[PDB]
């Protein structure tokens, strides 16, 4: 059994992209890499990333590792993206998992794409910037303040099933006829848990225990959902030593 056969196979997973302009972007959720031995002991590799198919032929294998270069027609969108040069490196680890990385240096400051074997982490289904059709409605006791439309929530992956969530816009709170506004800043809630019973509606939940951008302590909880680019989140928190909670309901689209 030669070295090419030792790494032969269909490997399934997902593909993540990084360039000068964005990081951790999903290039494909159901990517496939296929390594097939030739009679002479070389391999052909086909990597369907989901935003481009990368092919190499007649490549040599060393210590479960390979590399090569070629041309790819990228399809991050449908449009006729002309051929670009790429280099590809790949290796199979001791547990038979494939790691694969491609560099397309001539586009967007340097585009790299990584193949990661297995299922897409759930946190990718909630991460993003929800600043479209956005609204933030704040209430305390019997007061409901005017709608804030200058606001957003940003969600960043922290692990497979946790995220970091920043609410911006509370600084724009204006007084109501029934009460004065509070001075409130932006804040970030780490360790927010991501779950789903159907892989279509995603629940985000966590306790809040931090300080805002004016250093006011913020304590409480948040609860929301993401589905098809829309989020709805209720934050219930106490600023400082305030003996009543405030509620902020956010909605927006990414």
């Amino acid at each position: 059994t030669n070295k090419a056969q030792e790494i032969a196979g269909k490997y399934e997973g997902y593909s993540i992209g990084n360039c000068a302009m964005f990081t951790d972007y999903v290039m494909g959720e159901k990517s496939v890499a296929t390594i097939v031995p030739n009679e002479d002991g070389t391999i052909n590799v086909t990597y369907d990333s989901g935003s481009g198919e990368f092919k190499l032929n007649n490549i040599k294998v060393t210590s479960k590792t390979f590399e090569g270069s070629g041309q790819v027609e990228l399809s991050m969108n449908d449009k006729p993206a002309g051929a670009k040069d790429f280099t590809l490196t790949g290796s199979i680890d001791e547990q038979q998992k494939l790691t694969l990385k491609v560099n397309v240096p001539s586009v967007m400051g340097g585009l790299t794409i990584e193949f990661i074997q297995g299922t897409l982490p759930i946190s990718y289904h909630v991460s993003g910037t929800y600043n479209k059709e956005a609204n933030l409605s704040v209430s305390v006791g019997s007061t409901t303040y005017p709608d804030i439309t200058d606001c957003k929530v940003s969600i960043k992956r922290s692990s497979d099933d946790t995220v970091e969530l920043t609410l911006k816009g509370l600084s724009n709170l204006n007084s109501s006829q029934t009460g004065r506004a509070m001075n409130l800043g932006d804040f970030t809630v780490t360790d927010v848990k991501v779950t789903s019973t159907d892989n279509s509606i995603f629940k985000i939940e966590g306790s809040i225990n931090t300080t805002d951008t004016n250093n006011t302590p913020i304590t409480g909880t948040l609860s929301g959902t993401v589905s098809n680019s829309e989020t709805n989140i209720t934050f219930t928190f106490k600023p400082g030593a305030m003996p009543i909670d405030i509620t902020a309901m956010f909605k927006g689209k990414k």
